[PDB]
């Protein structure tokens, strides 16, 4: 039998993941975390494949900010020098600047979560109208 919600066109995935990378505050928020990501990494793209799962799957970024905080040095070598214990005061900002990392990773995926759930949302307000709606001359 035919569900009226049924016989609304499905919401793609694509068109979701285009809308999370045009979106202005995660352009903005993309930026930061590559330059700390250069800052800290020497390496702007050392997470690009961490973004893309966050951008499918907004869960994974809180797991993430929380490895990074854990042990920044999981991700690749810090910049900056250091020998046995004994760290460069350059060292030493890598380490404070991964917490910064750890935190715009953090904020990122809250970013995505939201516009997810917003294109979703008024997809389906779409579909009701859709279905509901009379269109008169």
């Amino acid at each position: 039998m035919l569900i009226p919600a049924e016989q609304l066109p499905p919401l793609k995935e694509e068109e979701v993941i285009e809308k999370i990378e045009n979106d202005a505050c995660i352009q903005k928020s993309l930026e930061k975390i590559r330059a700390l990501s250069k800052l800290i990494y020497n390496n702007p793209e050392i997470l690009e494949q961490d973004i893309s799962h966050i951008n499918a799957n907004p869960k994974m970024g809180r797991e993430l900010s929380e490895r990074i905080i854990n042990s920044p040095k999981s991700i690749g070598r810090l910049k900056g020098r250091k020998i046995g214990y004994i760290k460069s005061q350059k060292y030493k900002i890598s380490e404070q600047n991964a917490k910064i990392l750890s935190n715009e990773i953090f904020n990122y995926a809250d970013k995505v979560s939201n516009i997810r759930c917003t294109i979703m949302r008024e997809h389906k307000a779409k579909g009701r109208r859709l279905l509901q709606t009379v269109k008169m001359p």
